DNA sequence: TACCGG
DNA sequence: ACCGGT
């Protein structure tokens, strides 16, 4: 029951990457032979919605099922700072599965993501990551964070998950 | 800055 | 340990 954040930068390759596969998805027919029919079946439709990374954790916390992810989306301005001037969203997944493809098994990946063999480290999401309302402020508000906190890749310490229980209970059912 | 380290 | 910097 952890939950994490990951910042996707307007206008860059990570940007395009999550159009494809967060976005837009990817039929299950193009990922059969490289992901686990028994994934294939219990996280996904026939379209598959999933991010990847380059390591299994962040923060040195590894990502399972049950785990929240907030994709924050904006103009980044700093390391870890969006531009709040320029529109920004926030997108809530839950971890269906987690998948580490074989380094020798990295050139499907390409077929979707810009430099995607680099990040054989797949997290599979149940549903569609749903579109909030809120702005990337709104919900660092309610967690605590600096209005315009613009992590590449942040762990949220459990203590700033309460702010943000209400959005989450709304969300089932 | 596909984030860690201190 | 998490943020919050350049």
């Amino acid at each position: 029951n952890q939950l994490f954040i990951i910042g996707i930068g307007t206008g860059t390759d990570e940007y395009e990457n999550f159009e494809e596969t967060i976005l837009k998805g990817v039929k299950r027919n193009e990922l059969e032979g490289q992901i686990g029919p028994d994934i294939l079946d219990n996280c996904c439709s026939d379209v598959c919605y999933f991010w990847g990374r380059s390591k299994e954790t962040i923060y040195e916390k590894k990502i399972d099922k049950g785990d929240m992810v907030l994709f924050y989306v904006g103009k980044r301005i700093s390391r870890n700072k969006v531009d709040l001037n320029q529109e920004t969203a926030v997108y809530l997944g839950i971890i269906c599965e987690t998948v580490e493809i074989s380094e020798n098994d990295v050139s499907f990946l390409n077929d979707f993501w810009r430099k995607g063999e680099n990040f054989r480290f797949l997290m599979f999401f149940k549903k569609k990551p749903e579109k909030l309302h809120h702005s990337i402020n709104e919900i660092n508000s309610k967690l605590g964070y600096n209005p315009d906190y613009f992590p590449i890749a942040g762990y949220v310490k459990p203590e700033r998950m309460s702010g943000v229980y209400d959005i989450l209970k709304n969300i089932l059912k």
